[PDB]
């Protein structure tokens, strides 16, 4: 017997009824096949199961449970223009959904941490089967996500709304909560969702991804020099001593006037090539390539490559010079590519892609909720026009956030050739 009143929302809600229904059905089909296939693939590859990619199976299973339970209910609700179900279903759907993105949030954090740990060591000796502590991680992730979603199950209920004489059943977080905690949860829910399900995963994953790429860069520079010196051995002690020589070499470069401008201007990979040269000829010898240094300062890669090729250094040690100059030219590790550098590159790509896909899928909806919280005043005279914009962004945000439930298998297919090959075997060859 409770009502609402305006103008702008009406046609947007009706217009988006078909958009929301189509996106949900798309997510349902793409998500059901992609995540089932992903689970199938991950557990079968015993070298995958050995390590961090078992957390990706946790991702896929959590999204699968949301897809099979919550999305059909939402489709029925959209078409019915009412909540046709009972109170139990009203409590179940938001509980399942909140638990599922919690599993996604914590799995992505765990994946970025475990990838960082793997990079930090030399001569990694893997065990057989799922590592015991990764299994503990999975249980903990799922238990915490479920406990955090419990308030949805407690708070949601069915109420009847009267809209201009028409009665509608609506499933929502009940306006009156019984306990003081549940009343606090209702007031704080919107900020809490932004904090735990958006800010926390971005903070954890950005930090550990950054640590991981920094250690990958040091190991790649270490292998670059060892390969160019005819061979050598890695390990924590060997790397630490080498890193001190690198740090000292960069300290020298920053105190020499010819080298600092080109060094500061260069990217990380191209700085390694310049450090490589400093290791071979010393600091003053590198300063001699004024024309070449100028070209690298002005980003003339091909031009700089030719000038370096025409040098005494090139004549004496051509094989090393060719590799160094390719590094300058491409800004990649392709000339020094071995299995270690190959595996480091694939690892960085998959973690980066999954986190970025999560962030972009969810950012519009979180931005919706925030703008509505801070800005929407119904007491402001032009109340209905601002609502129209927020309602449209909220609808877009809902569909884009929903896409993340099916996006990870597709992203893995597109980014990792290992996963792409495994996808083809399971689907195209079945
Ligand atoms: C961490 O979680 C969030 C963080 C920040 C903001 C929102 C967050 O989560 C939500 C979200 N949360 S909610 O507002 O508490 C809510 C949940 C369920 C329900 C019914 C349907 C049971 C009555 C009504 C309201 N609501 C919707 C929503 N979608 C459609 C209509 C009404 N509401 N979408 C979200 O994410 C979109 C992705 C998604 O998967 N949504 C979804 C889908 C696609 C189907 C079913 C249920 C849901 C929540
Ligand atoms: C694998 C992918 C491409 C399949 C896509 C399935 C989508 C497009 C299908 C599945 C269910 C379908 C909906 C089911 C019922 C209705 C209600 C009707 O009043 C309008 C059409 C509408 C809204 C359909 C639109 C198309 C639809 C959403
Ligand atoms: C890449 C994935 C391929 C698969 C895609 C499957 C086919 C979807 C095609 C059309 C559905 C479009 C539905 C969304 C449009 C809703 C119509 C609408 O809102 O119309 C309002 C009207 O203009 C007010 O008068
Ligand atoms: C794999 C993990 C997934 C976990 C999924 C849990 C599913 C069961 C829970 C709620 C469904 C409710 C069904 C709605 C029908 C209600 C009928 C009824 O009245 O009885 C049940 C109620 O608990 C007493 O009345
Ligand atoms: C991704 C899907 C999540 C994984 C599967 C989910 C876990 C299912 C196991 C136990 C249910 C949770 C047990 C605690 C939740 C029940 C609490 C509750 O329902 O409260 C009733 C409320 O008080 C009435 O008003
Ligand atoms: C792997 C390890 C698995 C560990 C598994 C942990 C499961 C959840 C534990 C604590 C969360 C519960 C904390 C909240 C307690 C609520 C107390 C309560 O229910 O209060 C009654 C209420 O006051 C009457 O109306
Ligand atoms: C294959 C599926 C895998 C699914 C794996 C999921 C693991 C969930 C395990 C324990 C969570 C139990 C949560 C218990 C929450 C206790 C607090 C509570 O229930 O509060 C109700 C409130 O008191 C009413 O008024
Ligand atoms: C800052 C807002 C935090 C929001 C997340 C809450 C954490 C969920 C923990 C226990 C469930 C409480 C169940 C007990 C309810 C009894 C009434
Ligand atoms: C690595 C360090 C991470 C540390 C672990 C962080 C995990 C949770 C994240 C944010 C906490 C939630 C903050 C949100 C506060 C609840 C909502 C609120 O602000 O309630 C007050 C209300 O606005 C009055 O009107
Ligand atoms: C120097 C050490 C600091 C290192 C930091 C790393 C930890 C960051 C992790 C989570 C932060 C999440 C913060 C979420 C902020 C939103 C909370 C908020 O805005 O409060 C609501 C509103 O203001 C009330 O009315
Ligand atoms: C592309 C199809 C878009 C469909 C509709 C929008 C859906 C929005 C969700 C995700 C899009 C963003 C995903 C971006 C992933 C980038 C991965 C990447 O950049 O590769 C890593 C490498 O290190 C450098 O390329
Ligand atoms: C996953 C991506 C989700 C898909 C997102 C696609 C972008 C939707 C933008 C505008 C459509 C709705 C705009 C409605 C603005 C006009 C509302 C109105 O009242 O117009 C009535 C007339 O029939 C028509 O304009
Ligand atoms: C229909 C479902 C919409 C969501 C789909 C998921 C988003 C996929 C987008 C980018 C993946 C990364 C592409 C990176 C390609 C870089 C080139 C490469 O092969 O590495």
């Amino acid at each position: 017997i409770s009502p609402p009143p305006c103008q702008g929302p009406i046609e947007i809600k009706e217009t988006f009824k078909y958009i929301n229904t189509v996106v949900s059905c798309l997510v349902f089909v793409l998500g059901i096949i992609g995540n089932s296939t992903l689970l199938y693939i991950i557990y079968k590859n015993k070298c995958m199961r050995n390590g961090p990619n078992i957390l990706i199976a946790s991702l896929a299973l959590g999204d699968l449970l949301h897809i099979v339970i919550a999305i059909p209910i939402n489709v029925y609700k959209l078409l019915a223009e009412d909540w046709p179900f009972g109170a139990e279903m009203c409590k179940l759907v938001p509980f399942i959904q909140k638990a599922s993105v919690g599993i996604t949030v914590l799995s992505l954090c765990a994946l970025s941490i475990d990838r960082y740990r793997a990079v930090a060591s030399w001569s990694r000796i893997k065990g057989i089967g799922v590592p015991k502590w990764t299994a503990v991680e999975i249980v903990l992730i799922w238990v915490v996500s479920v406990v955090l979603a419990v308030p949805e199950a407690i708070g949601f209920d069915i109420i009847t709304m009267d809209y201009k004489g028409s009665y509608l059943r609506i499933c929502l977080l009940h306006p009156v909560q019984k306990t003081a905690f549940m009343q606090f949860y209702a007031t704080a829910k919107d900020w809490w969702l932004f904090s735990f399900y958006f800010c926390l995963p971005l903070a954890i994953t950005a930090f550990f991804y950054t640590l991981m790429t920094c250690e990958m860069l040091r190991k790649n520079i270490f292998e670059m020099l060892r390969i160019d010196e005819g061979g050598g051995s890695g390990g924590d002690e060997a790397e630490k001593l080498f890193n001190q020589d690198v740090d000292a070499a960069v300290r020298g470069i920053l105190r020499n006037a010819k080298l600092k401008p080109v060094y500061d201007s260069l990217d990380a990979v191209r700085r390694a090539a310049l450090i490589n040269m400093v290791f071979q000829m010393g600091e003053t010898g590198v300063a001699g390539f004024t024309n070449s240094l100028r070209m690298l300062q002005q980003k003339r890669w091909d031009e700089a490559a030719v000038n370096l090729a025409k040098s005494r250094w090139y004549n004496q040690t051509p094989n090393r010079a060719k590799r160094v100059i390719t590094t300058f030219r491409t800004g990649t590790w392709d000339a020094y590519l071995n299995d270690h550098l190959k595996q480091r590159r694939e690892v960085a790509k998959t973690v980066f892609c999954l986190v970025l896909v999560f962030a972009l899928c969810w950012l519009p909806l979180h931005l919706a909720r925030i703008l509505k919280l801070t800005l929407y005043n119904q007491n402001d005279p032009n109340r209905c026009e601002l609502l129209s914009f927020l309602l449209v962004l909220d609808y877009i945000g809902i569909n884009m956030a929903s896409l993340n439930s099916c996006a990870n298998p597709i992203a893995l297919y597109l980014v990792s050739k290992r996963f792409k090959n495994a996808f083809k075997s399971a689907l195209c060859c079945w």
